[PDB]
């Protein structure tokens, strides 16, 4: 039977799912590690204990534990990304979406899921990895990792709660998938790690990582990359966090044993409404436990690995989307609202600044200040709004990316650079919002194929270029089918600096992505902040 | 006789010279001071001693004791700056130029000429005033005073050097006019002075300076401002750069009585030439000898007193040309030459930098640089000719202004403001260059309303409505002309800012002359500098 697979671990039984009026095989909830429970809670995941008999893979596992958005209640903007499964901490799995009939040695993308790290499903609808294992012919694994203290809770020197145990559940899963892969038709030599926002900082880690070097071909990271300045803190930063949120639950402080302890015997839900307690300044697009920059998971910082070339060579594509700051302007930041224009007066730039770079001084303020006005009509509210909406998009993604990119471009084997800026026509949010953070993913998974759905025929088309692109890339090193009388997706080099609009339109290059705000961003403002 | 004038200091016998086929009256070279010869240099001038008999005052006067540029020998463009008379210590003189028949009591204008205060002279071609008395029926003056060490020398607390006695020139020239004026049909109660560079920065010097205040009714600043970086420095300044003179010359530096006896001692080219040796900085746009802050002249800092709205309370009309920079890059900084296009590398943009930002850390060199390059076209030699020109007038001219005049707006009666952008077509320097610190005076005077200069029909119309605007201004406060269907220059209000170009298209009004650049300059740069 096509859904019976022996992997190394025991026998699965997957189950047939429809799909564009056709079928293909699903495995899902697979475990690959023991259930982190316990007292191994905070702890380093371990390998499953292989089984007898068959796992039942046919519904999809339960999500990890995590914040639940609820400023939307019924939203479908909001609701789309929250968890659709039950919540555990038993949530250690994988999904695996296979062509049928079974291939025998195909293409393998993996993808890790976005949230911040304190939040994502590998479950959610727009995840459904059916219409690209079937438009594409790939077999799609959708990886889970612990998220919030309970993925990157980190008291360093200590083996209870190291930290950066998310990222070494997520190693875990590639370290399944490199091991069992074969058994589903997968090529364990072509696999491509994929993932966006923290999963795209997630796939430069992983990058960057001696551990996780070994167990992938290719990468592609979609607005997220591992230097943005929420993806990762030092470990003195993730050591005063844990001890800020042992102190929101009246726990004893006096040692590393006694508070892990202390934070184990919690409810999990008693650690999630505290968990943004302990963030150090008032800010946007931050979040509370995240990577710690340990020496072990990263040899050195990241800075000086890009700079000495200490990271995986390889090829890599990706890119961001027109509008990455505007959904945290609207959560976090004054003057910002669903149901209107948000137009922002004077005051409520100011603020929004003050959040959007929490360690800028004063200094450092007019410097953004300066860089985003238009100073021939300053007091213009629409202006105002956009110009907030580029701070927050260009520190907190573009910009870095950009400088992840130039660097990697250096010693990489093969750079491709997308700029996305379609803004569907059936979205839910408001049209200043734009390009949204996360919304070039339903594309990249074919929503647009499905005809419920409502999206045009122009986008139905973008989704099945992009998927090719995703794809091919995966295949090939090269998003470039090699006859297309289509136009060529040029490569990014470090002399000529090309990408592409991806978009309805017919495709048009263009060079150095932002260089003259993220020369701010990058160079200028950082050096302004050291020498005060 | 027409041509003479019994004056409080006695008669004087002019002469009657030709224009646009007419005559009218002149005086020139009549002393308003004694010569500040011997023990006098460096003091304060002396009024005129009185004289028996006829003063021939029917040849222009000597030239006061300065650098010659000898950069282009026999180059109009260069050579129409220098002394066109000998040059003396003897030179506190003014002329006069008087319609025919003589007036009554009609409106006077006071020249005041530029030259970074080292240099200038009354007597140049391009001020000749013959067409503007004529044509606007004004009595028409214009002074001198003493440039240099000769007028700028300031050895702080002593009074045989305190510095500033320039401008004291200046000042008793304003006594004589508003003294004796009304002999030549003046209106003492309607004198308006006007300058351009350092005479422009002068202009606003006797708006702030007590002193000088009571002596002239309105004012119009041409590219120069009171506080202009160049146009001032501290007492210390003004006694190290004394000091250093001293010590170029091997002088005896015990005191001040010693260090002044042996300048006074010297023959004046020996102070000329190595005048520009005491500069502390590698600079551009920067003269040795200019006037200091003394607590006298000026009772408080500039800042201050354009702050609290200490000083003269009139209409000011004003403004500035579209590329003041221009000149002193050609000759201070590297890669500018006259018969080149002058593209310019990034090597030579940076030396560039330096020269025009002195006072400048690492770090506000890479703030001017981050302001003024175009990073989607970095390398482009055209683009970084053109950022240093912007760079050299938007420091030293343009946003020096653009600070005056805002600050002066709040408490004035009424101030116009223009951007004169017309490129002569006759105009001898290299098209580069664009319009010239300078350039706006010829149309001021009238030159192009002489035939065999070569300027078109348009040119002569735009001298003409400037020198209506000029003169129409100094009679009422007003540059419009009541009834004229030609378009209003609109007044400058703190609220809309309007300004208008000044060139031979139909007038166009626009608002906020450079504000973006100038909050670099006058709010970012210095707070910048400020915090290291
Ligand atoms: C593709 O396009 C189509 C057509 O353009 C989209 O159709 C939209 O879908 C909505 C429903 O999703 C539909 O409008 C509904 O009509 C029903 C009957 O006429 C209404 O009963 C219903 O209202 C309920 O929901 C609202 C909350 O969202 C409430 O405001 C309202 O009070 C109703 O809520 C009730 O719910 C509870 C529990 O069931 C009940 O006990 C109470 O009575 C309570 O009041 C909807 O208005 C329209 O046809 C379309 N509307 C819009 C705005 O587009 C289709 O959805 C698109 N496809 C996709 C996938 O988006
Ligand atoms: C208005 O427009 C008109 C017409 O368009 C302008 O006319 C220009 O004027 C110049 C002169 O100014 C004239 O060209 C001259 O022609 C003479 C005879 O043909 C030449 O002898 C003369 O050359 C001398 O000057 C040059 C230096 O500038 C030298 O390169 C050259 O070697 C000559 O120099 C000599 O000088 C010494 C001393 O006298 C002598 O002993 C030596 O022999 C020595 O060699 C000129 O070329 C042209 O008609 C026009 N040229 C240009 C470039 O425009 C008119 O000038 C305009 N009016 C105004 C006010 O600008
Ligand atoms: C496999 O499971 C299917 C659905 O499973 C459902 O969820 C799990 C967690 C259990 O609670 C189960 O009882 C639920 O039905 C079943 O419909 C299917 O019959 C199962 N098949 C086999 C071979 O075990
Ligand atoms: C007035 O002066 C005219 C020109 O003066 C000339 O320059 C002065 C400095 C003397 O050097 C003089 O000798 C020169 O001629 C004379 O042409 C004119 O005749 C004089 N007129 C009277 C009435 O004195
Ligand atoms: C409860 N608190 C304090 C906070 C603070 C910041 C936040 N930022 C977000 C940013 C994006 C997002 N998406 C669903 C895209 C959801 C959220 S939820 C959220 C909740
Ligand atoms: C001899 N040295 C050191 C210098 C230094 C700077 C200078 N700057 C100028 C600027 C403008 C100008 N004009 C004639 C407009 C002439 C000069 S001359 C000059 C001479
Ligand atoms: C990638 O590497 C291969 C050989 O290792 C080389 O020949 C090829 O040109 C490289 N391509 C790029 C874009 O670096
Ligand atoms: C100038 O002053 C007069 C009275 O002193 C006043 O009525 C007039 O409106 C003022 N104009 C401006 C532009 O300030």
């Amino acid at each position: 039977s096509e859904l019976l697979v022996n992997t190394k671990s025991g026998k699965v039984m997957g189950t047939r799912v429809p799909v564009l009026s056709s079928h293909i095989s699903a495995f899902l909830g697979i475990p690959f590690a023991e259930p982190p429970v316990g007292n191994m809670r905070f702890r380093r995941p371990e390998p499953k204990k292989p089984w007898s008999g068959v796992w039942n893979a046919s519904t999809y596992p339960n999500n990890c534990q995590q914040y639940v958005d609820e400023q939307f209640p019924g939203f479908s903007g909001s609701e789309m990304w929250n968890p659709n499964r039950e919540m555990s901490e038993d949530c250690l799995y994988l999904n695996i979406w296979v062509p049928s009939p079974r291939p025998k040695s195909t293409t393998v993308m993996v993808w890790i899921y976005g949230g911040g790290f304190y939040s994502g499903s590998s479950t959610l609808d727009v995840y459904n990895g059916k219409y690209l294992a079937y438009t594409e012919e790939v077999v799609l694994v959708s990886l889970s990792y612990r998220v919030g203290a309970f993925g990157f809770l980190a008291l360093h020197g200590s083996q209870e709660a190291p930290g950066n145990v998310g990222l070494l559940d997520q190693r875990m899963a590639l370290q399944w998938v490199h091991d069992n892969i074969q058994f589903f038709g997968g090529d364990p030599k072509t696999v491509t790690i994929f993932g966006e926002s923290a999963g795209g900082a997630s796939v430069g880690m992983h990058i960057l990582s001696p551990g996780s070097r070994d167990l992938f071909r290719r990468a592609i990271l979609q607005s997220g990359s591992p230097n943005c300045p929420w993806a990762s803190v030092s470990v003195a930063e993730g050591r005063r966090r844990a001890v800020e949120l042992g102190r929101n639950l009246n726990c004893n402080l006096n040692s590393d044993e006694e508070l892990i302890h202390c934070l184990r015997e919690k409810k999990p839900q008693e650690l999630i409404d505290v968990e943004w307690n302990v963030l150090p300044f008032d800010s946007i697009f931050r979040f509370s436990f995240v990577p710690v920059i340990d020496g072990e998971f990263f040899p050195t910082s990241l800075e000086s690995m890009l700079n000495s070339g200490n990271f995986k060579k390889t090829q890599i594509l990706l890119g961001v989307n027109k509008d990455e700051g505007s959904f945290f302007l609207l959560y976090g930041a004054p003057g910002f609202s669903k149901d209107s224009e948000s137009k922002i007066s004077r005051e409520d730039f100011m603020s929004g600044v003050k959040l959007s770079v929490p360690h800028a001084n004063d200094l450092g303020l007019d410097a953004v200040t300066l860089q985003y006005t238009d100073w021939m009509d300053d007091n213009n509210g629409i202006k105002n709004r956009d110009g907030l909406d580029d701070i927050v998009g260009d520190h907190n993604v573009i910009c870095p990316l950009m400088h992840f990119v130039n660097k990697y471009t250096k010693f990489g084997n093969g750079t491709y650079l997308y700029f996305f800026n379609h803004r569907a026509s059936n979205l839910v949010w408001p049209e200043w919002m734009g390009v949204i953070h996360g919304y070039e993913i339903e594309f990249v998974f074919g929503l647009p194929l499905v005809k419920e759905l409502n999206y045009t025929a122009e986008e139905e088309a973008l989704s099945r270029r992009i998927m090719h692109y995703w794809a091919t890339f995966a295949k090939t090193g090269n998003p470039n089918e090699p006859h297309s009388q289509e136009s060529k997706w040029p490569l990014f080099t470090t002399k000529e600096q090309k990408f592409i609009d991806l978009n309805t339109e017919p495709m048009k290059v263009h060079q150095r992505l932002r260089v003259q705000m993220c020369v701010f961003w990058n160079q200028f403002l950082p050096k302004l902040l050291n020498a005060t």
